[PDB]
């Protein structure tokens, strides 16, 4: 069943990518490509899921919860296009995000970049790959020494913002721009610390068994698991999400953001 | 002789290419990759360069002016890697830059991600391409409307952080990341406006015939032409730019800006 899983989370992948490369690209003029292009790829992907499994819930954006059931135990938490700000504006850092959640916890996460033909592949019981090959996040003697990664300066509000400070001042140098890829980066071994304020559901949960997978942490910014429920009455409100390649690293940050 | 210093220019965007990709994404664990990488780069276009034009000069960060006469009328200045950054961190944004100045005019300019395999190329005389394909600019009918990229927040220093706030509050979105790629995508149609503060040369010239050869413009922040005549006493300091997709956008930043 788990490799059927397996299967199915990459077809639906090899479709959405698909689609998505077919709209990338095309609005260098003076509904839009990309807002096409989310939608088609999110209905590729729940075509081939639902085909495969009737008994499994979705869960997207745009749509909510749909399910042919009251109830599921397995769920499909998708984003075709995490990173819209990119895709729109040519960037090739966008990332498909699929998550599958088996009693609200996560089992399975793809991060997918089909403009760069790499996949990163969480399974829970196995560790992570990037096109079928192993990948290990790395050690950091010391938050001094992180590199940090976080989409936007401008993605704190309130007191996220003075929290967000207190740990970018502490690390070696705080880098910008690139949404979902960043965690890949940091599974990778290449990235130490990604720090956001404001990620729905969709755009996180995939992310877990990948960073897990190959040895990091993932939390909100109490160290506390990061979980959503998934459910016909569940609220994809905004969660704030501290990963890091080591968790010596990541309770040094926990410390700074004080939340 | 144009066309020799293009089919040149790109033999040494080749050599460059392969000794990039053999070095990024190998610094995973816990003199650098990136140092080789920058230096063995540098030292595969220059050989292929000074062999086919033995009076011309080579400008590169560490070495500075080389030439085997007192002077030269043509000039390379060359930048293996900008955004050393991104590729320390695995990303696959920053850029080799060549540019060739012809009495302290840039004429030839090459920005080269050679993971993507995306090569724009400007050449005085011709519209740019990318990949051999023809590249416009697009229109923007007001500031309000500018997708603006910068490398990031914290590369602007004293009253120039002022000024590039100025601008960045008016903009659509002020997006991050990228070193050079910006200005290809803004040549390519995909963004209105770059807006830097400390480009080297050797990060800036090859820049030039990309943009203008696409229809676009980039000056300093006075609006006067970004220039800089490599000579054996030129002084890599930094300069200001902002480049734009429409020359009203163009305007209307240099307006904010008040510099
Ligand atoms: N990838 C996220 C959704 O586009 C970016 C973000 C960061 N913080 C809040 N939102
Ligand atoms: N690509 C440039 C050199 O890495 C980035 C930058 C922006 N402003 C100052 N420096
Ligand atoms: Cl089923
Ligand atoms: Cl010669």
């Amino acid at each position: 069943q788990l490799n059927h899983f397996s299967d199915v989370a990459n077809k639906a992948a090899n479709a959405a990518g698909d689609v998505i490369r077919k709209y990338f690209r095309k609005n260098n003029f003076d509904l839009s490509p990309v807002t096409i292009a989310d939608q088609s790829a999110e209905e590729a992907m729940v075509s081939v899921i639902l085909d495969n499994f009737p008994s499994h819930a979705v869960y997207g954006e745009e749509k909510g919860w749909r399910c042919k059931q009251d109830s599921a135990d397995y769920v499909w938490v998708l984003d075709p296009i995490d990173g819209t700000k990119s895709f729109i504006t040519g960037k090739p850092l966008f990332g498909t995000l699929i998550a599958l959640l088996q009693n609200g916890t996560p089992i399975l996460g793809i991060i997918d970049q089909p403009v760069l033909k790499e996949r990163w592949i969480g399974i829970t019981g196995k560790r992570t790959t990037l096109n079928g090959q192993e990948v290990s996040t790395r050690t950091c003697a010391d938050l001094s020494q992180a590199y940090l990664y976080t989409t936007s300066p401008h993605l704190f509000s309130g007191d996220a913002e003075e929290a967000f400070i207190r740990v970018r001042d502490k690390v070696k140098i705080p880098l910008y721009g690139c949404d979902c890829y960043a965690y890949a980066l940091l599974s990778s071994g290449f990235v130490d610390l990604v720090v956001e304020s404001g990620l729905k559901p969709y755009d996180f949960l995939a992310l877990i068994p990948v960073i897990e997978g190959s040895g990091g942490v993932i939390t909100d910014w109490k160290g506390h698991q990061l979980r959503w429920e998934a459910s016909p009455l569940s609220i994809a409100t905004s969660f704030n999400v501290v990963a890091a390649g080591d968790k010596q690293i990541h309770q040094q940050a926990l410390d700074s953001l004080q939340w």
